[PDB]
């Protein structure tokens, strides 16, 4: 790209805790829990009942050095910086006897220009990480009470005093690991003239026959001389130029500001997942003096997104209108993928984004007790055509909004706002999760004084309703902004469910059945959820065989709320047998999570317009733990997420059934709208048997982006009780000439209710290394059958679906670990849980 040299300093690094003396080998990025495992100065965390072993490491403090060999050339560049892209956190940066910075955030990327301060040959880098707890006790000692960070498993609540990754302090799916180090790249840059400090492309309009872009350009300018400069920007699509735009200039000393106006005619679209391609052009801006001094390339989409949210006759709409278009909103809930952040590879964020979308998804939120993401988790969504929902990285309490606290969260939200903006994946941002409704409904006034709670409720303004959105309309004025999700929905509160955004913890929390989500609906919903046990191959990687139970000391240990095992259990009961066996119990809750979640995401597409997106909490897991989550900890699939790829599926035939009726509605995301379409349903039972004649509804439109009622019939005179409880519903939707486009089943009553006859699933296997092709049969229905694998990973065509009697079903599981040579394979069914 241009004259720079870069230098990655994620070599030869050591670690010492503090007043040891005593060094060893660091791997950086990392963390100081990472390298004490690496030399087994620590037990493995997710093992067992480690959390307890582990804690002592955030009472001590942590040193980080590295040396490097600078060149007399290389100190001959007119600029040299040094740049870290993330310090956990209070972290005291020493470079050949100088103190460069005092770092105190996390979510801060700094540079810092070095050249003065260093020598050629040898220079020492020294990083002194202060105990984030040790550093904030005389802190919260100061303060006269605790915050009500709940999911801050201490005695005192640090958590809220620091910029730095809340859920790292635990959280009711989370292991507390208050970690500290380098946990992104360090990079030193030796350069001629200036850096290219921030590269915005800015949309000014878009049209179907013009994009109007505006380049804003901050070059930092090193050299004392005023410099002659070309600025450059090159728009290339697949490596053809588009359009090409020059403007000549002389750098001043420090900071300038340069803005190039360019063009693009009849654009390429970028498109969500379902609705087209996720096109990205190629922005490169370069700074020439007579050599390309600086270069910076962005990967750009051309597209509108509006969320609209607009006072109606229902309440307060919320939704995202896309390339002008309202695009009912799929997804789920993103936290960290890890307890310590750098050991998130490349691959695991790959695979996380191809989880996404296999499921159908177009959006994922990234909730406030995480982190801003990686510049590779934005560029995936980008390539992907995921939309992104950006929390600021508050969660659960209020928080301090004294004029110091404020300075450093200003800072946090400029450097991210600025990471960020140039993605076209990034839809909106949000203040915080659920700090207002928590200041409102949780309970807080019975535990302050009134002087201190009003404290509170004018500090939550300063920060959510005047320094946040006061950024984002300076740095990123076309994105929305809302204080807080949910902004005003309540659960608890039917009157306030037309107004904004919804978290129904009603179900879970409050124990409403699954069904109460067809009744029970939001303008949007962006979270519900509901807990599982992840599969026993996750379970046997932190538990030995005498811990599996439910309640060992174990599981309990890999539990973080605190009612979810009874929670599940009496949600069990309620549909399913519960089964006597720990992990015929394990196989059923994944059932349970997977059945019920899907009900709900159904209903929520079934209902739009009224309804116009469904995130669910929760998409992944960050250790192996019991969790919302419909991925686990390892990337196994549990039956929610095939669930949720088939509620999310681009068409789909949603049959619901109320007060002993049945009706079937036709639910599309698609552009297009379908004509003479045709419905045929079957009524099967468990031998094989079609009961009665098929049922034809002819002659059908599905429309574009709707959801529609085509077929009604009560049971009674159609069906007896016997019937429900020994048949299904086989639904298929085909075009004008027979061919299928979308299918369903149906049951007509509870699985605990249902007839199921004894039965075996006998497979035959033809396995080649990185596969196995399995062929099931069963001459009776299988319900629910989970095909078990002990391998870690292992990617399944399909899976937690019902094997209908006499229907051969193929299914493909691959792995880079099967073998060209017989992969274990354990088939379990609901019958099978029980005599
Ligand atoms: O309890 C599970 C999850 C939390 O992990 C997370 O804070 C989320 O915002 C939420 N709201 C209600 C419950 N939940
Ligand atoms: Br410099
Ligand atoms: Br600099
Ligand atoms: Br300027
Ligand atoms: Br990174
Ligand atoms: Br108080
Ligand atoms: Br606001
Ligand atoms: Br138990
Ligand atoms: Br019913
Ligand atoms: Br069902
Ligand atoms: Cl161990
Ligand atoms: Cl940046
Ligand atoms: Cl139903
Ligand atoms: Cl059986």
């Amino acid at each position: 790209n241009d004259t720079s040299e870069v230098m990655l300093l994620d070599t030869g690094w050591e670690f010492s805790q503090s007043g040891t003396e005593k060094w060893m080998p660091a791997t950086v990025p990392g963390t100081v829990h990472q390298d004490l495992i690496s030399h087994e100065l620590l037990p493995n965390p997710f093992y067992g009942m480690n959390e307890k072993k582990i804690q002592w490491v955030e009472n001590e403090d942590w040193e980080y050095r590295t040396s490097f060999i600078v060149s007399e050339e290389q100190l001959n560049r007119d600029g040299i910086q040094l740049i870290f892209e993330g310090l956990d956190t209070y972290a005291d940066v020493y470079l050949n006897g100088s103190l460069l910075l005092k770092a105190d955030n996390m979510f801060v990327g700094y540079t810092l220009p070095v050249k003065s301060v260093l020598r050629k040959g040898e220079n020492h880098l020294y990083i002194y990480f202060h105990s984030p707890i040790r550093q904030t006790l005389p802190q919260y000692a100061s303060n006269g009470f605790n915050y009500p960070a709940d999911n801050d498993h201490h005695e005192k609540h640090l958590s809220v005093f620091s910029r730095k990754a809340p859920y790292s302090y635990g959280w009711d799916w989370g292991i507390r690991m208050v970690t500290s180090g380098v946990w992104r790249p360090v990079t030193l840059r030796f350069y001629d003239i200036a850096t290219i400090s921030d590269y915005y492309v800015r949309q000014l309009s878009l049209t179907d026959e013009n994009a109007r872009l505006s380049n804003e350009l901050i070059v930092n300018q090193i050299v004392p001389q005023k410099i002659p400069a070309e600025v450059r920007v090159n728009v290339s699509l697949n490596g053809t130029t588009v359009t090409e735009v020059k403007q000549q200039v002389t750098l001043q000393p420090g900071i300038n500001h340069i803005t190039l106006p360019a063009e693009v005619t009849n654009p390429v679209r970028w498109m969500p997942n379902g609705w087209g391609t996720p096109t990205l052009y190629d922005f490169s801006a370069q700074i020439a003096c007579g050599r390309i001094v600086a270069e910076q390339s962005h990967r750009i989409g051309l597209r509108t997104i509006r969320v609209v949210n607009e006072k109606d006759k229902d309440g307060e709409s919320f939704y995202f209108e896309v390339n002008g278009i309202p695009m009912f909103a799929k997804g789920a809930n993103y936290i960290p993928q890890d307890a310590l952040l750098p050991n998130v590879t490349t691959e695991r964020y790959q695979t996380l984004f191809r989880d996404m979308k296999e499921a159908n998804m177009n959006m994922v939120r990234i909730w406030g007790g995480g982190t801003y993401e990686n510049n590779l988790f934005y560029d995936l969504a980008d390539e992907n055509g995921i939309l992104v929902w950006q929390d600021f990285m508050f969660a659960c309490t209020p928080y301090p909004s004294d004029p110091t606290f404020l300075k450093r969260v200003e800072a946090e939200a400029v450097y991210n706002i600025r990471r960020l903006r140039n993605h076209a994946s990034l839809a909106m941002w949000c203040g915080n999760n659920e700090i207002l409704e928590a200041l409102k409904y949780w309970g807080f006034e019975k535990k302050f004084t009134p002087e201190v709670y009003q404290g509170l409720m004018h500090g939550y303004d300063k920060l959510f309703r005047e320094l946040l959105p006061s950024t984002v309309k300076e740095f990123d004025s076309d994105r929305f902004y809302v204080h807080s999700s949910p902004y005003l929905a309540n659960w608890g509160r039917p009157e306030s469910w037309g107004t904004g955004d919804s978290h129904n913890w009603g179900v879970w929390y409050g124990k409403k059945p699954f069904e109460s989500l067809d009744t029970d609906l939001p303008r949007f919903m962006s979270e519900f959820g509901f807990q599982s046990f992840p599969e026993m191959k996750t379970i046997a990687a932190f538990a030995a065989p005498e811990d599996y139970q439910i309640e060992s000391e174990v599981m309990n240990a890999h539990q973080k709320s605190s009612i979810g095992n009874s929670l599940i259990r009496t949600y069990m009961e309620r549909d399913y047998i519960i089964p006597e066996s720990f992990e015929d119990f394990v196989y059923v809750g994944l059932v349970l999570q997977g059945q019920g979640m899907r009900h709900g995401l159904e209903a929520h597409r079934r209902n739009r317009p009224y309804c116009m997106g469904t995130l669910y909490w929760q998409l992944n897991d960050s250790w192996p733990v019991v969790s919302w989550s419909s991925i686990d900890y390892y990337g196994n699939w549990k039956a929610l997420h095939y669930q949720a790829k088939r509620a999310f599926a681009p068409v789909l035939i949603n049959p619901i059934q109320q007060n002993d009726s049945l009706s079937v509605y036709l639910i599309s995301d698609r552009l297009d709208t379908m004509e003479q379409m045709t419905l045929e349903m079957k009524v099967v039972d468990f031998d094989g048997k079609t009961l009665g004649k098929k049922i034809q509804v002819h002659s059908l439109e599905v429309p574009a982006n709707t959801s529609k009622c085509v077929y009604r019939a009560k049971l009674d005179g159609w069906l007896t009780p016997e019937d429900c409880r020994r048949s299904f519903l086989k639904l298929i939707l085909k075009d004008k000439s027979g061919h299928q486009v979308a299918e369903s089943v149906h049951f007509f009553r509870k699985t605990k209710d249902l007839q199921l006859p004894p039965t075996s699933v006998s497979y035959q296997m033809k396995q080649t290394d990185g596969k196995c092709e399995l062929t099931l049969f069963s001459s009776m229905l299988a319900k629910d059958i989970f095909i078990e694998t002990p391998l870690q990973g292992a990617r399944y065509s399909d899976n937690f679906f019902d094997l209908l009697p006499g229907e051969r079903k193929k299914v493909i599981i691959t792995s880079p670990r099967i073998k060209k040579g017989e992969l274990p394979v354990n088939i379990k069914h609901i019958r099978e849980t029980y005599k």
